């Protein structure tokens, strides 16, 4: 099939739409909607409490929380031990949150079912 991701996103959030455009430019087929019950979406997918962000994607059963770069979504897909990856919050400089030369340091955090956190990528 075409590579595809479904995105549940915060209402009135411009960065989520920009992140979707970066994914599309990376070849992802994206479907999305503004979310009515984001607590339900995140808790059903197993996104940890303080790892939430402004949108939640779902690809091949695994969650993509926040402004995860496309290349790290591909790494998520090929790690059988991981059920999701998160960039908590909204760090400036992450894809869809970019605003000039500046960047909040951030990590893409992979998560196992056992609750283990495994860093997929670090950005200065
Ligand atoms: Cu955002
Ligand atoms: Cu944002
Ligand atoms: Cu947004
Ligand atoms: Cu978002
Ligand atoms: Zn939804
Ligand atoms: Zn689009
Ligand atoms: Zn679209
Ligand atoms: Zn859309
Ligand atoms: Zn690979
Ligand atoms: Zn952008």
């Amino acid at each position: 099939e075409p590579l595809a991701i479904d995105v549940h996103r915060d209402a009135n959030c411009g960065c989520c739409k920009d992140w979707i455009k970066h994914l599309e430019a990376n070849g992802f087929k994206v479907t999305d909607h503004v979310e009515a019950d984001m607590s339900a979406v995140k808790s059903r997918l197993g996104v940890p409490y303080s790892m939430g962000s402004c949108h939640t994607g779902v690809i091949d059963g695994k969650f993509v929380e926040g402004h995860v770069p496309a290349a790290d979504i591909l790494k998520l897909r090929e790690r059988a031990d991981l059920v999701g990856a998160a960039v908590p919050g909204m760090p400036v400089g992450s894809p869809g949150m970019e605003m000039g030369d500046r960047q909040d340091a951030y990590q893409v955090v992979g998560l196992t079912r056992s609750g283990q956190a495994s860093v997929l990528a670090e950005y200065p």
